[PDB]
């Protein structure tokens, strides 16, 4: 026998390119430093959610993971049921359940960042607009357009944040075609937040720069720059929104191992702590852009700026 981690993901599967790759990286970077043992299975419909957790909780494993908020549900009711059995619950709220641990990040924070990237890049070509695709809209996902339109304002406030919502994070035929209508219009860089459906908008951006169309895109959950490259060297990724999902999934499932689980805990992973941000280097950013993003990142770490966490279009 051995110490077993389960996950089950709400949409997609482990090669995503973000999301639930990062999730599966952590878990399976656990594992393997701990002789323990890992497994996940895909629930594309939500009526294959409960089974799903249910399942992993019966084999009575170490901790079983949720990926993504649309198992929110799922995960209230089957701890309920097991009591015994630990949960992790990645993306979502989930408070009073002495079996569940939830995280959350500072998506808004980490946003404000290429937020500022996207601005400075749309100046250079005179652009008063930028794009920003995003997968769905529930549960704490609108954190990252706040941001996002925080640090373009911060900026340049006349620059205008162009909104298209996939309504999926599975289907990258509706990420191209969202991003091909952006770029239609005129952007010049787009912020994919949108998993599997933003490979498509990757995939857009390479081929529209092979076009001869100077566009941009700005990766999420990974370090997306060689994802980008389009002409065997260059690439069309701006900078990427890095979220350390790994990290918390690895991190918690050590607690877990360990007999330190914080249930009944929802857990932030923040800018302060770097589970969200930029990666370390990036080729595409000027040393002065860098300058830039580093001076609002120090702001925001100590709290002279706070990054709103919903949108002007979306306060009252
Ligand atoms: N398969 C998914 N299920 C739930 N949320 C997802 C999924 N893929 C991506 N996301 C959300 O969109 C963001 C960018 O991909 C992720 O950090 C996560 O918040």
């Amino acid at each position: 026998g051995d110490f077993v981690v389960g996950m089950v993901t709400d949409s997609g599967d482990i090669d995503d390119k973000s999301f639930n790759q990062q999730v599966w990286e952590g878990i399976s970077r656990f594992a393997q430093e701990n002789n323990a043992k890992c497994k996940y299975v895909t629930a594309s419909t939500d009526a294959e959610y409960v089974p799903s957790l249910s399942a992993f909780a019966d084999e009575n494993m170490g901790l079983v993971v949720a990926c993504g908020s649309f198992l929110v549900e799922a995960v209230i009711e089957t701890s309920a049921r097991f009591p015994k059995q630990k949960f992790l619950v990645i993306d979502a709220v989930v408070q009073d359940r002495d079996n569940v641990v939830s995280a959350v990040f500072g998506q808004n924070e980490g946003s404000f960042l290429v937020g500022v990237a996207a601005a400075l890049k749309a100046k250079e070509a005179g652009k008063s607009a930028v794009g920003f695709i995003v997968g769905m809209e529930l549960g704490m996902m609108p954190l990252f357009e706040a941001g996002f339109e925080a640090g373009v304002k911060a900026v340049d406030p006349d620059i205008q944040v162009v909104v298209e919502v996939a309504n999926t994070f599975s289907d990258p035929q509706k990420g191209q075609a969202l991003a091909a209508k952006l770029y239609d219009s005129g952007v010049n860089v787009i912020f994919q937040v949108a998993g599997g459906t933003g490979n498509g908008v990757i995939k857009e951006a390479r081929d529209r720069r092979l076009n001869g169309q100077d566009v941009w895109v700005i990766g999420v959950d990974r370090d997306q720059y060689m994802d980008g490259v389009y002409d065997g060297s260059k690439s069309v990724v701006l900078t990427s929104m890095v979220k350390r999902a790994d990290v918390a999934a690895e991190r918690i499932s050590k607690m877990a191992y360990d007999g330190s689980f914080p249930g009944g805990q929802s857990i932030m992973f923040g800018l302060e702590d770097k589970a969200v941000g930029i990666p370390e280097e990036n080729p595409n950013l000027s040393s002065a852009v860098m300058e830039k993003i580093r001076s609002f990142e120090e702001k925001i770490v100590s709290k002279e700026i706070v990054v709103p966490v919903r949108s002007a279009r979306m306060m009252n």
